[PDB]
RNA sequence: ACUUUGCUCGUUCCCGUUAUGGGAAAAAUUUUGGAAGGUCUUGGUAGGAACGGGUGGAUCUUAUAAUUUUUGAUUUAU
C-alpha cells in the first residue's frame, strides 16, 4: 500500500485497509476440465419390450 | 307446515280443584349479545384522519427455458 489507485485522499485509503491474504487450502471438488454430468446414459429402448 | 278439536304430561303463577283440567308467562333459573359502575392488571401518552400526484421502496405477473445467477455438464462415470 505504498500508492493509491483511488480517488480518496491517502488518509482516508489508510482506512481501507484490507485483512490479510488468504491462506491457501486444497480443493475437495473436482478441477474445471474433469466437470461433467453423466455420459454413459443408456437408452430408453430396453425398458419398452420388459 | 298452517287451522280447529278434546285427551295425556309439564318450568313458573292463579283459578275450577290439589284426581286433574283451564288460563298467563319467564315476571323465579341459565346461556348468548349490549349499556353503566366497581375491583385487579397490562400498554400508550405527540401526533392523527381525509384528499392528492408526471413520489420512493417492497411483493406479483409478462418479456425470460437461448453464452453473465433459477428450467442442469461438479453423484467421476465408459
Amino acid at each position: 500500500m505504498n500508492y493509491n489507485l483511488s480517488k480518496y485522499p491517502d488518509d482516508v485509503s489508510r482506512l481501507f485497509k484490507p485483512r490479510p491474504p488468504l491462506s491457501y487450502k486444497r480443493p475437495t471438488d473436482y478441477p474445471y476440465a474433469k466437470r461433467q454430468t453423466n455420459p454413459n446414459i443408456t437408452g430408453v429402448a430396453n425398458l419398452l419390450s420388459t
